[PDB]
This record gives C-alpha cells, structure tokens and sequence, in this order.
C-alpha cells in the first residue's frame, strides 16, 4: 500500500476516483491530480481540497469568493487541511499532508471548488487499516 494517488479531474466536470483511502501506516500522504483533456484553466479548471465532511461547503463558498488567483480557496482557511492549485488542461499538481492531521472516526470530503464543481467533484477520504 502506498502514500499516494493519483486522481485525474477532466473536462466532462468528473473526478475519475470517489474515494482516496490514506493507510495509517502513512506519515506523509501525496495526492497527485493531473488534469487529462483539453480545456483551459478559465473554463474548466481544477483543484482537489480536503475539508471534514461538515466544513465542506462553507469552505467551497469562500473558496469561489476567493478567486482563481488564490486557486478559488480562502487564504489560511483553518478548515482546509490540504488544496492543490487549480490547473487546466495537460497540467498535474501535487500536495503532501502529514497523515498526522486525520483523526479516524472522522470522515473527510475532498472537491474541486473551481465554481459549481462540487456537485459532480467530491468525494471521501479515510483512514484505513
Ligand atoms: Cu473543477
């Protein structure tokens, strides 16, 4: 099992995964999102932002008050654990969280706050094993 996924964002508004599973034995956890496809960024950008299930959609309507320049997330938002950037087509981002920052028993929901993304793009994160 590894510390990392990779999940892809794409032009029909879809995340190919609904579930990132992080095992324990993780410190550190990398998400990897490309996004497949040829639209730009302005059109049908993308990012991957993990908040607890219930802080999910103050943290997306902030996020879309917050602008593509702050890659539609509010500045040190306290509820977002871990965002990457919003890409466009034929672009990958990454980011790495310490695993530490998850509570099991908890359950978290990872979207795209790219505006109106979310209703397509979530889906669950858990601590596993
Ligand atoms: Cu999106």
């Amino acid at each position: 099992a590894e510390c990392s996924v990779d999940i892809a964002g794409n032009d029909g508004m879809q995340f190919d995964k609904k579930e990132i599973t992080v095992s324990k034995s993780c410190k550190q956890f990398t998400v990897n999102l490309k996004h497949p496809g040829k639209l730009a960024k302005n059109v049908m950008g993308h990012n991957w932002v993990l908040t607890k299930q219930a802080d999910m959609q103050g943290a997306v309507n902030d996020g879309m008050a917050a602008g593509l320049d702050n890659n539609y997330v509010k500045k040190d938002d306290a509820r977002v654990i871990a965002h990457t950037k919003v890409i466009g087509g034929g672009e990958t981002d990454s980011v790495t969280f310490d695993v530490s920052k998850l509570a099991a028993g908890e359950d978290y929901a990872y979207f795209c706050s790219f505006p109106g993304h979310f209703a397509l793009m979530k889906g669950v994160l858990k601590l596993v094993d």
